[PDB]
């Protein structure tokens, strides 16, 4: 489905990073958050939901996703929350170990950023622009818009 | 025109909101930021450029839009900065929707995202219309084709 996203929370350098993956394309967004709280998790979800037509989230069942505040945000936004449904992209080319991918790219750009939060965004950018399937292929960023475009 | 955005700040409830408009579509992104600063602008632009193919940003050239960190982020992302009333009209529209939905969240920052959601997903017109979110994606997907 075009409306399905995988959400997880990971950590790096002792900081909290929320990650959203559009399962059909491999497109990601990610951000460092100050604390792993329901409110921060709800805010992130709400931002995501206003960008894209988000219908279903699969989560890692981390405690943050079990906050009432997250359920309220999903209810408001008309998102079906599905905790504990594993990430196992079926599309050819969609990377299966995404927190690992993201962290590998962060290491490739970290020395350009005074603070990790900036490095995370540079890494998201690189991930989304990477061409998959050879020189004739497409990036995740191209595939998400192709998939989600209605007309 | 698929790569052209306008970016400004607007003020509500003693807080700063940083607003971006994709001119061709009317799609918006916006967030409460803690202060009207160059570091916040650069961070927002890097996030924007990882999502959409941003080629040109037009701003009012306040200091928070022209710092050396904003330039470094724009250069890295491939964004051309220009000195460029679509965003002014959108500041007012965004504030109007925030007012209309304000009772559904305690914190302004939440209400701002609710307003962005409503603005981006509301179908314009009748049967046959599109939302702004659908327009931006159709424009970009068409441009890649």
């Amino acid at each position: 489905s075009p409306g399905i996203w995988q959400l997880d929370c990971t950590h790096l350098e002792g900081k909290v990073i929320l990650v959203a993956v559009h399962v059909a394309s491999g497109y990601i967004e990610a951000e460092v958050i100050p604390a792993e709280t329901g409110q921060e998790t709800a805010y992130f979800l709400l931002k995501l939901a206003g960008r894209w037509p988000v219908k279903t989230v699969h989560t890692d069942n981390g405690s943050n996703f079990t906050s009432t505040t997250v359920k309220a945000a999903c209810d408001w936004a008309g998102i079906k929350q599905e905790d504990g449904i594993p990430y196992n992209p079926q599309s050819q080319g969609v990377i299966e170990s995404m927190n690992k991918e993201l962290k590998k790219i962060i290491g490739q750009v970290r020395d350009q950023a005074e603070h990790l939060k900036t490095a995370v965004q540079m890494a998201v950018f690189i991930h989304n622009h990477k061409r998959k399937g050879g020189i004739g292929g497409y990036s995740a960023g191209e595939r998400i818009v192709d998939i989600i475009a209605t007309d």
